[PDB]
């Protein structure tokens, strides 16, 4: 394997961390290949669930808990901390909240969160690498509580970063929020990528095409598929009671990605940096409810 940048995996990884049996587990948790039978039964379907009142309450709770766990991770970001160390804290924080860390054994993913540094577009595996001053690092949190998943991520600065890091992360955040600001009943899912790509390209950046936002509720990933680039063919129209993520990945160079031998780590083919932000959104009668927002503070962590 020819690496695309300076980042390398730092092995060995700790043995997988158990989750106490009192915590409710998603179907894939005990599947030998981490397949989700429930997801697989709906593969290829475009139909989108209209959440009940009970569903909405369940999503509100799990997404609030997820935000709390991301905030725990945000508090740990400093030069010298390993991504494994972040992940262990996340794992314990999920357990403390009576939640299962959704990524754990999801299609055999080995850890409880995804940590994506510099050229990693997404799905980085926490490992022995200490964070370096100047890095950017994304932590992506997903929790499972009472049958519901809640999903969010933010990119953080490690100590002092360069102007390019600042511009990339700021623009990415703005892309997410411009998209969220457009969500309301009657808007086509395909419009979001037009908005994201417009702002990205105005700032000299590209939009990852291989990964998309997703429906989430009882399933971790389901309809709708929500591309973040322009002129996409996504199927569907927002309606009150729809829940889905928006999770744009934006790159300093070209948009092309490739995957490490680990089968997970997605990296820029050019080795330039990428940044991401994610919220889980509920479409309401007039707009949307940002289920994974901060309740206590105005801004994402990188502006705080
Ligand atoms: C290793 S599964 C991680 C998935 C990621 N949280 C997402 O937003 O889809
Ligand atoms: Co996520
Ligand atoms: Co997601
Ligand atoms: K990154």
């Amino acid at each position: 394997y020819r690496y695309t940048g300076k980042l390398r995996p730092h092995y060995p990884l700790m043995p997988t961390r158990p989750v106490p049996s009192y915590i409710q587990r998603p179907d894939y948790a005990d599947h030998p290949l981490g397949m989700s039978e429930s997801e697989q039964a709906l593969k290829g379907t475009s139909q989108i669930k209209l959440l009940s009142s009970e569903d909405i309450e369940g999503m509100r709770l799990v997404c609030r808990l997820a935000r709390e766990v991301l905030d725990v991770a945000a508090g740990m970001i400093k030069p010298g901390v390993t991504t494994e160390e972040i992940d262990h804290a996340v794992h314990l924080a999920c357990i403390a909240r009576n939640c299962y860390p959704s990524p754990l054994n999801y299609y055999n993913f080995p850890k409880s969160c995804c940590t994506s540094v510099n050229e990693v577009i997404c799905h980085g595996i926490p490992d022995r690498r200490p964070l370096q001053e100047g890095d950017i690092v994304n932590v992506d949190i997903t929790l499972y509580r009472n049958g519901y998943h809640g999903d969010l991520n933010e990119t953080f600065f490690v100590g002092e970063v360069d102007d390019g890091a600042r511009k990339l992360v700021q623009t990415t955040y703005e892309c997410l929020m411009q998209a969220i600001d457009a969500v309301k009943p009657g808007v086509r899912y395909r419009e979001l990528g037009n908005i994201i790509q417009k702002h990205a390209q105005a700032n000299g950046f590209s939009v990852v095409r291989s990964y998309c936002g997703h429906g989430i509720h009882k399933l971790f990933h389901t309809a709708p598929n929500v591309p973040h680039y322009a002129k996409n063919k996504a199927v569907g129209v927002m309606k009150s009671g729809h829940v889905f993520t928006i999770e744009p990945m934006i790159c300093e160079g070209g948009w092309q990605d490739e995957t490490w031998p680990d089968g997970w780590t997605a990296v820029t083919r050019d080795g330039k940096r990428s940044a991401q932000f994610e919220h889980t959104l509920l479409v309401t009668d007039t707009g949307c409810e940002i289920l994974t927002r901060r309740l206590d503070s105005a801004r994402p962590h990188f502006m705080s």
